[PDB]
């Protein structure tokens, strides 16, 4: 199989993620199929322990992975789905081989890291390049590998070793490299550099790769004699130093490479079949650029969250957002609200915080609460919930928000006040919202349901069955514990508030649609994962069609 | 003696010099004696064999260097004269060298270029520290050394194995060391990274010198965790990570090393006698940097030149004009005229290249004709000193300016139409300026008028005269091959223009004043060289006096 | 023109001499046509300013050269005669770009070692690889280059970044790379390990080449496990890994590369026309070191000389020597004599020095006084010729010793006691050797004898005419000042001493023939540097065909 290495350059934060899609997105929309490989420079086995805050947005899978951010972009610039061990980490080689060799699999031996961390990690590259990560079943043809860190530091060391004899494991015309590198300039001077471009290719070829493209990113195009500096000293043709400038979006990225001539050379250095035509779709990529830099309406919709700014943390669900706000034409003026400054607690110890959070909530027509795990930051987000049903603002609630708006309708409409889950003061006098994990065969305790499920609509009437298009049931992807107790449907039966989703054994309550308001829905599942810039997520686009008046028009056909 | 190298880091333009200048003027204003001795990647021995287009602006020492431009930085930020020995160059050791394997003054023992290239350096930087580069005959104190070119490059390697060696010729407390480094960031994500200051300083005890102070070059000043972090990579502690942000001027830049406390560092480092009090003379940089911001009128004032654009080529005089009008307070609008586009030739081919130059000329109210050599853009500049004449412009000629002032005065107000130079066209119908090299006993042949000479006043009521401060002679730097003709004298006996300055020997005519126009001199010297952001150049001031009308003030005190 | 660029890899005395010069005797007897161009990292323009204690062995080529000990391996191994640009010091690039740079043959563009150096070696070798080196006039096939000194030194910066570039100038099918490496071993572990063979590619990378062939150097022919160990680590096929253990002699090296099967390899990595069949003339190299090791008798001739050991010295003289050693079958017992232990000095002062030379002096069957210069050393000689003559042992003096010959012949059967030379005691009472430089129309002053010349035989009855093949002329390299004086030739008009050689223009006599004593002739010119292992220098022979007594029937066929 084929197999594309991008490899970072100069410093960390280049853009590895958006050239490394980038080249999956030309490759996809050539007929060829792509799998991605990212490899991660750190040592978490199974991820998802971070705090969001930290390192950011824990990102779910179909399987039930607890996986990077930065895998989330391939499942969007491609509609490839992957798999848990389709991304890898420096711990989780290290814990596959101290297991195998407490097991003995290497028969004493004294296991090394040359060759026995570095066949471990080729080992499983030519594995998940063979599983089929399009839901077509069938082996792909290319493999974009993203090995995540800059180069000369010392977690390349076991990889790019792993890689320098990756090179002839495959042939010379399977393997390919890009090397995607900083190209400073300063300000008054205009002078565009390229010394760290030379100095990084020769710690390049010092570890052993040589590099096949050399991505120079800078901020402006570079000129046409600084790519001759580096055809002499980075041994390339001029033809393959490809510049990407600060671009306003990630969308023209794929469509920049393309007028850079990269498909072009992919046809002659790993022989893919591709065609000589229209190169790719660019009636998709292009046609969609255009769009985001033509967007003057505004739907500027607020999401309340309990972190302190956009240190990244909700990326998806940013994106979801625009990915609706794309199809509506509007520039999506995302108002970040901090949980914290809505509570009581502000109002008394610092106004400022608290009113300018406030302000930003009232100007707003959408609210979002996504995800969340605890018990902080979630006294200000109930009076949020309550600012969507008493002021008839559109709601969407995301796994915690449906929990949460579930238990504020029964303080407000039901005068239940003394309900509430029992994630939070767990010894509940009326146990609303109890723990209720799953229990699969093949594990011990109770697990998180976690992964692709099956949800089973209700009624017929349903906004969301609207949304999806009729279909009986959806398939979206759980990262919870907790549920809706069903001993409480009792005090459910007549009201305002009802419920739509249903898992397949019934015990669990998904999905919510309150009444008299045009849009107030609470989800289970993360809505966020699903999406692409081609299709919105279907809750995602009702959340802004009924911000923008359009969800009357858009079902009448 | 101590001894300070600085040396470069990721790229290029950086800003050794004016780091390692600004270090000078520290320790130049706590009372120490400081040399400089720059170290140039460069084989060009004897340098001024250039074009100043390319390179730039050839300049000039008191003995007859032709001398790199940035050896002028340190003759102004101190009041330092440098000798010709006092800039090393790649091409003036291997030079060194070979002459003496031919001499056979190593008995014959296979010469190297270890030890017998870094034995050079060393003999050469032992020697030229210790020569009194103040016109103080007493031995200075430090020696700040600027190693030119980054590092890991090849040309690093013959002299950083060179300083390599000589940190223990030295004791460990006379030699510092400054490696000056690039933080770059990207615009969006505002993180400040410090990735290639790891790598550049792990190359840099891979050659031997380990940073004592490290000065990252940012745009913004850097964070103070960013510090934090380079401490823990490149073995120094968080006080000796100076920032140098995007600055305003190059008058800061020794101000701001200052707030960064490096005075009380090389007050241990060095065991230097500085003192404790306040910490320089800051009454003089800071006292003039708040006067280079505070300028808000307009002296602007045209340069015709041979050369298309100011890549920069008259730094020099550049820097000599600002001096002026730092002194004048006025903002001192340089409008660069090419001498081409004001010719006869440019009119008919390519009219908005005329046009466009003329009109700064029109709008001008001072021109500056600089030196330069060939028949190239000379017509044109002939054209424009008739345009002073003619229009009662403030003029001054340095060096050719002079020479053509001379020729267009018998074409305008003589008729002598035929007359020209022997440079342009050399069989002279009326040879008015001629050749006339010198004949200094000690060499064979015409050798150029270099160096600082004598200049004898004629007159008593000189414009220049009253500038210098009623002084019978002045001592400036020259260099040029060409005289105006003694047999010449006698066409200019009674009217306007008249000869005041004046060689010893009596046969060379140096500066010119013509009557009735405020002002329009010409000398032989270039008046450039001797500058200071102190002392003005003396014609320099006169050519900013005349332009803003305060010629006639300054005259009365 | 196909390229073979040997570079060194871990220490300094591998062999890279030995190696590059045998894969020019296997492309030499493989049909094509072979130039060498040894690179030197050294200084020394004209080299041979050395003492030939250090250093050792100033060699000679036709135009006049005074060039590297190791070009003289080069015209044995092959029966190239080299140019004197043909040898390529770091002291020649460098005056070769200092002399192009005050020219003005760059037009100011400030020089720099990349490219204006990289350039310069570039140049050279796309000239001196085409001009013709044997003496057959016919444009040459293929280039061995030998970049002396290692790798990772900073003499390889400047050329093995000019041989990075060079890859490219070339195509890849005319560039092939030898890495000759250290593989060293620890006794009692017999473990061969090639950790340093792994660093020092990991840094030829860096530095831009790869390796096509690995010519790892050990004690005993290296394991077909570690030839596999640096295949994954030298990115190269385990059949190139070419090994060389502790060789018998240096003649075993082009056959025991043979039998590597590198024959094979640059047919198709350099697409040489060689063909296939018995692979070179095996029938003349291995045929030849079957006979060096099928040694059993004794020639032990003596060698006085002005050097206290021979830290070689006298490559040269010991490897003709040799060469006429084979053709008669006998293993030569160099006994290497100091000329000052022989002196009336060492006899008062030290007599276990004085009497142990001697005695070796006694045994020999064969004296040769090589070339040198100076008073030092000169009176001892004096002493042993006056052995040759008293005695009747074979004699052959050269350059020094046909000076000094001639000298004591005048002092021992003509009684001139107070004839000298003018080198020795200058004020000459009888001036018998005086100065007598040449003057050839293009230089000034006295410049050396120096080159081919031509040599005329006077007589007939000449044991050297007997022995060149009864030629009338003969052509070797001369390398002194001296003569013996022509106003002595009265002297010399009937005795037993007469003259045999002389040049075109008879100033000048060349060689001597003593009457009754089988072998007593010298020679100005140097007969060493002619000689070949196929043909031996003619004066050689006849010192050791008269040596063993062979001298009588070599002349009767
Ligand atoms: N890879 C390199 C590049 C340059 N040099 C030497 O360093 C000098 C130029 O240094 P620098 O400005 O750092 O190289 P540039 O390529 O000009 O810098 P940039 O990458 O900003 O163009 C040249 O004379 C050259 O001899 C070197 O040894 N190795
Ligand atoms: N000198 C270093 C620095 C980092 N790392 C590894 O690389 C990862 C971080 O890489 P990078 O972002 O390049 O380092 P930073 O210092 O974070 O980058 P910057 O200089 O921009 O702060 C860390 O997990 C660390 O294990 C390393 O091996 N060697
Ligand atoms: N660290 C070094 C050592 C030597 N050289 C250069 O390489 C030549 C000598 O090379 P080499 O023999 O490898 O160095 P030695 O120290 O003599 O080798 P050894 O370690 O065997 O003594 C010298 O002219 C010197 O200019 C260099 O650039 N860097
Ligand atoms: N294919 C993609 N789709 C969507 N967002 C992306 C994609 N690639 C990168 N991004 C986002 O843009 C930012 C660019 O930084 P990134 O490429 O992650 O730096 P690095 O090169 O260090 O991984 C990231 O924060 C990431 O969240
Ligand atoms: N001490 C100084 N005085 C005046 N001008 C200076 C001084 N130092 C630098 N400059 C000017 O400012 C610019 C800064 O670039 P420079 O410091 O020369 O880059 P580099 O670090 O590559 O030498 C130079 O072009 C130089 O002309
Ligand atoms: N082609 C050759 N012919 C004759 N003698 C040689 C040849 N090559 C090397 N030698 C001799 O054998 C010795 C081997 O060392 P050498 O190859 O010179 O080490 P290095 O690899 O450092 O040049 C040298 O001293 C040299 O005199």
């Amino acid at each position: 199989m084929k197999y594309i290495l991008v490899t970072g350059g100069v410093i960390s934060g280049i853009g590895k993620g958006i050239i490394a899609s980038s080249i999956g997105t030309i490759l996809k929309s050539c007929g060829l199929r792509v799998t991605a490989i990212k490899i991660d420079p750190y040592i978490n086995i199974d991820a998802g322990t971070f705090s969001p805050y930290e390192h950011g947005e824990v990102f779910v899978l179909n399987d039930g992975g607890e996986v990077d951010l930065d895998l989330g972009n391939y499942e969007r610039f491609l509609d490839i789905n992957l798999y848990k061990d389709n991304n890898i980490t420096t711990g989780k080689i290290y814990q596959h081989v101290i297991n195998k060799e407490r097991r003995g699999d290497y028969l004493g031996k004294t296991v090394q890291v040359v060759p026995h961390i570095t066949d471990a990690v080729q080992e499983w590259v030519m594995n998940q390049a063979k599983v089929p990560v399009d839901g077509n079943k069938e082996e792909p043809q290319i493999c974009v590998i993203e090995l995540g860190g800059t180069i000369g530091d010392i977690e390349g060391m076991p990889f790019v070793e792993a890689f320098r004899q990756f090179q002839f494991k495959a042939k010379r015309e399977n393997f390919c490299n890009i090397h995607v590198s900083l190209v400073p300039q300063l300000s008054a001077t205009g002078e565009q550099k390229t010394k760290p471009t030379q100095n990084s290719v020769r710690a390049l070829r010092g570890l052993g790769l040589s590099p096949d493209l050399i991505v120079c990113r800078s901020s402006t195009p570079i000129e046409m004699a600084v790519k001759e500096k580096i055809s002499m000293f980075c041994h390339v043709n001029p033809e393959q130093v490809i510049c990407i400038h600060d671009v306003s979006s990630t969308y023209r990225v794929p469509v920049l490479l393309e007028e850079q001539s990269i498909v072009k050379y992919f046809k002659e250095r790993l022989h893919l079949p591709i065609g000589d035509s229209a190169s790719n779709l660019l009636f998709k990529w292009r046609n969609m650029a255009d769009r985001y830099e033509r967007l003057q309406k505004i739907c500027s919709i607020a999401l309340v969250g309990k972190y302190t700014k956009l240190r990244d943390c909700y990326a998806s669900v940013f994106k979801a957002l625009e990915h609706s706000a794309l199809a509506i034409n509007h520039k999506l003026n995302l108002m970040y609200i901090d949980s914290i400054d809505l509570e009581k607690i502000t109002e008394t110890e610092d106004p400022v915080k608290f009113h300018e959070a406030w302000q930003k909530l009232c100007k707003a027509d959408g609210i979002l609460v996504p995800g969340g795990f605890g018990i902080r930051g979630t006294l200000g987000k109930l009076q949020a919930i309550s600012w969507a049903r008493t002021k008839k603002i559109p709601f969407l609630g995301v796994c915690l928000g449906m929990q949460l708006a579930v238990i504020e309708f029964a303080r407000n409409c039901l005068n239940l006040k003394d309900a509430d889950s029992t994630e939070f003061r767990p010894n509940a006098p009326v146990p609303l919202v109890i723990d209720m994990p799953e229990h699969n065969p093949g594990n011990l305790g109770g697990t998180m349901r976690l992964g692709i499920r099956r949800t089973v609509f209700k009624t017929e009437n349903s906004i969301l069955r609207k949304l999806y298009g009729d279909v009986p049931f959806i398939e979206e992807r759980h990262r919870h514990r907790f549920e809706v107790n069903p001993n409480l449907i009792k005090q459910f039966e007549q009201n305002d508030l009802s419920f739509v989703g249903q898992d397949v054994d019934g015990d669990r309550m998904e999905i919510i649609e309150l009444a008299n308001h045009p849009y107030f829905v609470g989800v289970q599942f993360h809505p966020e994962f699903s999406s692409r810039p081609m299709k919105p997520s279907p809750p995602y686009l009702g959340l802004l069609l009924a911000a923008t008046g359009n969800l009357n028009a858009y079902l009448q056909q």
